């Protein structure tokens, strides 16, 4: 089977998440959603770095044709970050947008660019809860001159994206439902239509919850199970098809990223914030990172956002 490895580099998280993949530096980016910091993780050369900001962050992505610059979340603000990936704060920050100006309790959570550059995020209430909390989140893209359009509604848990190689598809994640969605996209309007399930957890007997999930190059969606201790490979050729579990150290698994040298190679961050309503007791909860070999695919390196 596959191997797992935990990375005694990088330390334990309070809920690592956003994993990025910089293909021509080899450098994985990431993000912690509580402790309000980023991290770089250059695996060759085994250096680990932090970035401390006082905002609420989500993603981080670089930006397209900017070097030492990164698109990230702060809070509800989608800003432009220059960073030189070691010192432990920004050099300097540029807001870009607000997405919710008016929401006072909700914030900016998982966020990845589509094949073309253009960033895709989604909100959520601060106090989200589940299976049963305030659900107050929309799913939104940022587009030309700098303004977001709103995709969906009614999300409690804004979080893992994807879309196909071909461009007809997008997959997206909103962890209370339970469920990976799939919808017709178009890539040259940027809307989506016809929103159908692809794998609902509760049919294939699968805990947990659905958080941020990647696809590889053969179409399969690798997903992470928050609270179910596992990653799950799921088809878009076929609705509700388990393809193949891999089971993780942390049951607090968050989300997921190819890379290494060949894309072959599973980054997998994960939680260790202990939470009253676990199915696990807190000595297995720690949030360290992994890496996932042997899953004989490749996947795409990370892409940057436009502007
Ligand atoms: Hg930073
Ligand atoms: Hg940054
Ligand atoms: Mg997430």
């Amino acid at each position: 089977g596959p191997v797992v490895e935990k990375i005694a580099e990088l330390g334990k998280y309070t809920v690592g998440e956003g994993p990025h993949w910089d293909h021509e530096t080899q450098t994985l980016y990431f993000v912690d959603t509580v402790e309000k910091t980023f991290h770089k993780y250059v695996p060759s050369q085994k250096k680990y770095t932090f970035c401390k900001v006082d905002k609420l962050v989500s993603f981080i992505i670089p930006l397209a044709g900017s070097p030492g610059r990164f698109v990230v979340s702060l809070e509800r603000e989608i800003a432009i970050l220059t960073w030189d990936g070691v010192s432990a704060a920004p050099t300097s920050i540029e807001a870009i947008v607000n997405v919710e100006p008016h929401i006072k309790n909700n914030r900016l959570n998982d966020g990845k660019a589509d094949p073309l550059g253009n960033l895709w995020t989604g909100t959520m209430a601060i106090d989200a809860g589940l299976p049963i909390g305030p659900v107050t989140g929309s799913l939104y893209h940022l587009g030309a001159d700098k303004k977001v359009k709103m995709h969906e509604s009614n999300i409690a848990i804004a979080n893992g994206l994807a879309w196909s190689n071909d461009l007809k598809k997008m997959y997206y994640i909103d962890s209370g439902k339970r469920r990976v969605d799939e919808y017709d996209y178009d890539a040259s309007t940027l809307s989506i239509s016809n929103q159908r399930p692809l794998f609902t957890f509760e049919k294939h007997e699968v805990p947990g919850y659905p958080d941020g999930q990647t696809i590889d190059e053969e179409g399969n969606l690798w997903v992470a199970v928050f609270q179910g201790q596992r990653i799950i490979k799921i088809s878009t050729q076929q609705p509700e098809v388990l393809l193949d579990t891999v089971k993780i150290p942390d049951p607090q698994v968050t989300s997921v990223a190819f890379g290494g040298p060949n894309l072959d190679e599973l980054y997998v961050t994960s939680a260790g914030l202990q939470l009253d309503d676990s199915s696990f007791d807190k000595s297995l909860v720690n949030g360290h990172v992994y890496r996932v070999t042997g899953l004989g695919v490749k996947g795409f390196a990370g892409v940057k956002v436009k502007l």
